[PDB]
């Protein structure tokens, strides 16, 4: 292996997991294996909640303004370690070290360092009901909380989550995917470093059927907060309700529309579109994957497209002039082949890509062409289920209503955006389109201040923004009589 | 039967059921037969739920200020029909006629009347980012929502749940407990009748076995908001979770603390402490089951709640004179008894009631006798699991400390009070205390500006408040982009 | 005199003033007297104000539903009487029925219902410091304030000041203007009748110079809300600091910026310039009273507003069929024209209107036809004064930079609005703009829920939203220790 | 001198006046001269004006987290500097290094960093209206504002008013007192030091009568925020409003009650009304001179007054073991020594003090004694008055409504206090105390999150907490039309 055997995270240190069992990351760029990781047994997983009971006390007893600049010490240690976390994620992601290193941990940190600053600003109410008495609230910690983790963007999802939870003055016990363990680890690290009190972070590697399900239904723990497929989300809340009523976040999949109207820039249109489907290699949730283009601007539309598809660089993710790299593992690249065979398969056709990029190198990776269909129809294979690869199927409408109407219709409700130069239409489309997360002219931006989840069934609860945060405190209400007591008995 | 036979109620009026079932509603003060009330078929929620979406829609697109002003014309209507609907009630719940006339229809319309003046407020955020972009939100109806009544407080349940949800723009389908069904019917003719839409408000007889079932699964419904037993409710939020990811409000059970401490004005903590245990006969959530005194003042403590138990006047829920009324039912009667023997069992010493009471008319009466334990210790079981009837357990402590951390020590976190005229105690020990609902000097007050619910396993989500109306919409957040759009392809 | 009397309105209730002096307030369109009103002694204004202390008392005894309820009261008594109260104001102002029977009493009552169910949400904060303190903070009741009228919205403006001071728990003491002092006393009883304390809505009359002075230096007032000039808000607002330092609003007087961009439908842009300068006969404050059109349209847009202003139907206000009354008075009617006669002596060019209309029963009054300068320039008087009549200058640009340039070029700052329908530069453009109240593609609406105010010298503070009640609170911040305190000494 | 003449700060550097003149600032402590400092022309006023203009447009032209990283390094500076910069502030007030050391600058870059780390949440609202029509408010900065301090707390104060000020993206020109303008000049160098673009915190010299009237004429500057004497600030703001009607603060004077119950422990009760009294040598506006004591405990608590004033360590604020330094000037100790020859003359009884201390080298310094008067009646002028010196005025009551009525019986009300042990008697006074900053069983604590300012003549507006960063910006409103435009011409 390239690193050393990987340990658990508890109480500001490494640990021995008591399982006696280990899994191996794996480099999807070359097959290599990257290290062996330890599985988090259950005791191993109570072992954590206890040191996540008492950190959480050590936490929740600082004042506001030293949880703030203790958070704030942990976003200056990832500026500085920025290139060498993103190689780190380059690795057991297979992005491209040009995304890894200006996106992944910069987001993940603004995100953080947004949070750090509102410490002080996490406020009850006050209500006079009389002379004689008033309530006021207080928004208290949780207590101890659970992330669990995606692969796409396994550092920035820590970050997302454990920044508004520490914040918040929470512990958290994190769980990154089995896919990709490795920056999590180090994220534990820092915020060590930072002056986080032992305890506060834990982080537990194992799969999501053990481990994740352990700690969803552990007694101790109040809120879960889970990133993944709508289908694995299900299952992970109910756990999280029937074991003890945590409250939950659930961040799931998608099948984002974008509709491009017919007086679009079709340059920033195509711009938007390929943004929308091939950045992180289409590996990304809130991705525009159904794309429609009004019937009379299809044709330059898919040669506008076409022009940037062909330029696109594939290639080693650790080549700085790559932008578009492997994908995550083996497996998902057999699952998005597949899809893009019931493509063919189901007569969509094929504009670009749809096959395994095999020359020289190459097969010895996990990579998928970025792959256009065009001519599909709603009730496609690829249409219809999220594919989260390189796969693009463009739609042909005739009508404004008709465009509404196909956008919405899909049990999922991530995302949407709309291209257009008119004002009216702007705002009034994207106000009947059924998602959490609508961007008008562009695509893709997720800024710290900007509450981000899904309607439907692509999520619960959302993230970002002042409202996460105070998402992880619970409301107490305390009246105060201050005069006489009555009672009929 | 005393009533017609009751049917569903479904687009402003009342339909047949399809299911060529009924059950039976009785009055608990004499076992006489109110009604036989249809049951929902499958069919009939699915028809419930396609009036509840077409419904919806003309609601939403009213103004603010119109459903404002139709909500205002039903609570001056409850306010008319006060007397009538409480006298209902009364007939339903078995609950003195002196509790339903000046509590039940007072606070829930109480409740509405608070929403009804808020709909104009429901704001989003605006957020710049830089000069060529900036996000705004919007907070947007769920659109179709489900209550789920308990059988305590039915009308006032009815309007606590179906005022934020109609606030927010959202149609509510309602299922009253079959325990408790006839208030929920006229609730329902009251919003037609003050102009609220045809399928706005519709309800839906039947019980926990099927039509409940039915409501939290259905794909079409948004949300779930829930009243009743911890035990249900870890199945319906569930059933909500894995069917479609629904949202949830769960208001469940308690096992309340009230610590007195010895500085306390033993007249006003034995008030507290009947108040918190004998109103509607001890079937309140949030009643304070657990009495914590300290060791020198047990004597004098006790003596006084003899004196005001003694004078309670259990009797004929109709006689205005009564402040006692018989259980909501027979089959909860013989639970309570069950309990009030393992009290006996475990050896606590009986200090008042402990019986059936069949004298005379009340032995067609479901009556239980005010009932109140001492000399109780942790571990038994009247005093860790929930007995929802007139149950008061005293327990002896020595010191601070020893009593808020006994007071914790339970799954349950509804709510929590404190008896003491020291302000620094007050405070300190209210903040300790770990329930959503806090009271200090008083208890049972439930404001319509106080946001209600509980820790751990006591619920998910609040109630009442400002907080509780954002809770009934959900969030899209829209980014504008003004400027260029960047891709790196 | 058409109408008795008017007495001033202190304690619920009509009382003689003790000035020994009256005034006439003179109907516009035929020169008629209305009524001898009373003016307010020195003597009176101390009245009304421990009339006001007493009452403001009584009304924050109040819980805050109670307030609600009696302000909703006083709003259904005022759509009762919608049209007589028209009626009254035409007579008062010469403003057109078509405008007082639908704009007046309409807008001004739903402020008052915005506020009314706005009560019970005037909250305070809760900020925990450490264990043993945290701070709450209250806001209470300014107490006694001053509102200060003017003479185009008479019964609209003292609504818009009065439900927000009352709804926060005030009383208040209103100065209608000298000039229209009818509608306001008529206010006062409904006021009354809905059951508003004695003392919490007092009306007193006279001038501005003496009693509007006699309030805003009384040491007991502690708010004044004033609508007016620029000018005379300078004084008032010097007055109310340096007498007591009360806080202050200040509603002024503007030249609002309308910009018609080279995309936009002329229909619509001549529609919306003329609405923004003819509604009321131009006696609006936030009047677009400069227009900007491009000068590639020059030439369209002038043809398209000459035939809009010719078919304007200028003529008796008590006629249904009049669009466009007299001015309020024969002085301001002079003042008026002598503006207009400054655009022909500074040679903008005459494009419709110029002159006093005096056929047939028109000599009778106050008749400015609708006026169209075009050809103007930034330096001519009718330019960069407010006129506050029907005069519209349009100014021809030639590029978007120097549009707005020129639009902010100006010490005033109430409105500005721009007509496009590109997105892009609908946004970018009123971003730029430095107004409080800015409008796209649309003009003139205030709806109850949108902070309405100046920038630079035309306000101070708002109107309107949730951001104005607030302001008729004073914040008290609690600090609670609940541990040791700590001296150096 | 010790120092070098002190010029002018413009555009990030020292420029030199053009005024031709000077000024003295001299170390109270002895008499000598620590700089000659420049005064301010009208024509440097403009000067700084300018600059800030377009220093605030490079301001806010940055994103929210690039203002907040650079405030957050001001802050992380101020920390460093913390010693140097309390010996500074002791050389020109006097106030002891033990004092300086722990309070002014650490309080200060509290707040600065309080918002340093709020700059991202400053949003607005969206608010539909209908679905073809909606608004969205922007909180834009004012742009150039204007502090002017007081001389006790000369660099907290430049810290108070210009961080929730530059926070909101405005430009502030500072005026320190002419009293102490040393630190005032190190903080615009350590804002350059930290990034703060040039002209965004400027600093003039000089005068109020002079420099600070030209601020608060000056038509481009938005706001004046100031910090000074009853009598000062109401010339200060009618000269604000009558030149352009600038938005204000006023942070002023007050005569502030500390009501002791009988339930108090007198030992707390003495350490807090002598801390209330005698720190910062009694030159803190929020002191509560007015000491209500009740009769039948007034001897005890005479006792223990006298015992801890006795034990006051004056002497060289240069030693560390000082607790008690000179006033900040000779002309102000004559004033002071003025109040308590009244006090002497009105026959009030002397328990302490009541002298300058003259023996050795203070008699080259401006010392007075700690005074405590006793036997005070309402209508004495030390009473009635602001000294603003280290004399407290302890007062008899026999019953709580005298008390509290007696404690708000003063045209002030900056702060108020309470000291008991009874909850209800805690919150029921401090209720009825119409004062802006009230304290329960302690004193003087002045928390970032916590506003604070004056009722009634002590002040308008408020500083610090979440509202203080709202009130630094404007509000405009942008309504969005989607639809068609309805015009009645
Ligand atoms: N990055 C983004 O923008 C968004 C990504 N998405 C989604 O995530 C997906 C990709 O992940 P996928 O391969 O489907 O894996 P899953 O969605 O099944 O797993 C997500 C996480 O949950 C864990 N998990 C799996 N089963 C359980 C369980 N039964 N109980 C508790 N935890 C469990 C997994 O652990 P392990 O895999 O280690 O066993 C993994 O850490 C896509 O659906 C994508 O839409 C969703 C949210 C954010
Ligand atoms: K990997
Ligand atoms: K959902
Ligand atoms: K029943
Ligand atoms: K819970
Ligand atoms: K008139
Ligand atoms: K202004
Ligand atoms: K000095
Ligand atoms: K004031």
């Amino acid at each position: 292996a390239r690193f050393e055997e990987q340990k658990l995270y508890i109480g500001g240190r490494y640990v021995e997991a008591s399982s006696g069992a280990t899994f191996e990351t794996i480099n999807p760029a070359n097959g290599e294996v990257l290290a062996k990781v330890q599985r988090a047994s259950r005791e191993d997983v109570e072992r954590a909640v206890q040191s996540a009971v008492e950190g959480q006390k050590v936490w929740a007893a600082m004042t506001a303004m030293q949880r703030s600049r203790i958070l704030r010490r942990a976003v200056d240690i990832l500026r500085e370690r920025n290139d060498e976390l993103a190689a780190l994620e380059t690795l057991d992601t297979g992005k491209p070290l040009a995304e890894t290193r200006s996106v992944d941990i910069v987001t993940g940190a603004d995100v953080l360092e947004y949070y750090a600053g509102l410490v002080p600003a996490i406020e009850g109410e006050q209500i006079p009901l009389r002379e004689t008495s008033f309530v006021y609230t207080r928004r208290e910690p949780l207590g101890v909380v659970a992330g669990i983790g995606a692969w796409n963007y396994p550092v920035q999802i820590a970050l997302w989550k454990s920044a508004p939870a520490l914040a918040a003055g929470n512990a958290m016990i994190f769980k990154p995917s089995e896919v990709t363990p490795l920056t999590a680890l180090k994220l534990a690290e820092i915020y060590t470093e930072a002056g986080v009190p032992d305890g506060v972070f834990n982080v537990l590697t194992g799969s999501g059927r053990e481990v994740g399900q352990w700690l969803t239904e552990h007694p101790l723990i109040e809120k879960i907060s889970f990133t993944g497929g709508t289908s694995t989300g299900k299952k992970v809340m109910a756990s999280a309700s029937s074991s003890s009523l945590k409250e939950v976040t659930m961040e799931l999949g998608g099948k984002s529309p974008l509709i491009i109207f017919p007086d679009a820039d079709l340059d920033r249109a195509a711009d938007i579109a390929v943004m929308a489907n091939f950045f992180s290699s289409g590996q990304v949730c809130t991705n525009g994957t159904r794309v429609f283009i009004h019937r009379s601007q299809q044709a330059r539309f898919e040669a506008k497209v076409l022009e940037r598809v062909q330029r696109i660089r594939l290639g080693d993710p650790q080549d700085e002039n790559t932008n578009f790299g492997p994908l995550v593992s083996f497996p998902h690249m057999e699952s998005v082949l597949g899809y893009i065979e019931s493509g063919k398969a189901q007569k969509a056709r094929l504009l670009c890509g749809g096959e395994r990029v095999t020359d020289g190198a190459f097969g010895k990776g996990a990579y998928v062409a970025p792959t256009v269909f065009t001519d599909c129809r709603d009730d496609m294979t690829i249409v219809r289920e999220e594919i989260f690869g390189p796969v693009m199927s463009i739609l042909v409408y005739d009508d404004e209503d008709e465009a509404i109407r196909r956008a919405n219709d899909t049990e999922y409700g991530l995302a949407a955006g709309v291209v257009t130069q008119d004002l009216a239409r702007a705002h009034r489309a994207i106000h009947r389109l059924e998602a959490g997360i609508c961007w008008i002219n562009t695509w893709g931006e997720s800024p710290a201040e900007m509450p981000v989840g899904g309607y439907k069934q692509s999520g619960v609860g959302r993230e970002n923004g002042l409202t996460t945060l105070a998402h992880y405190t619970r409301i107490k209400s305390v009246q105060v009589e201050l005069g006489d007591y009555a009672s009929v008995f």
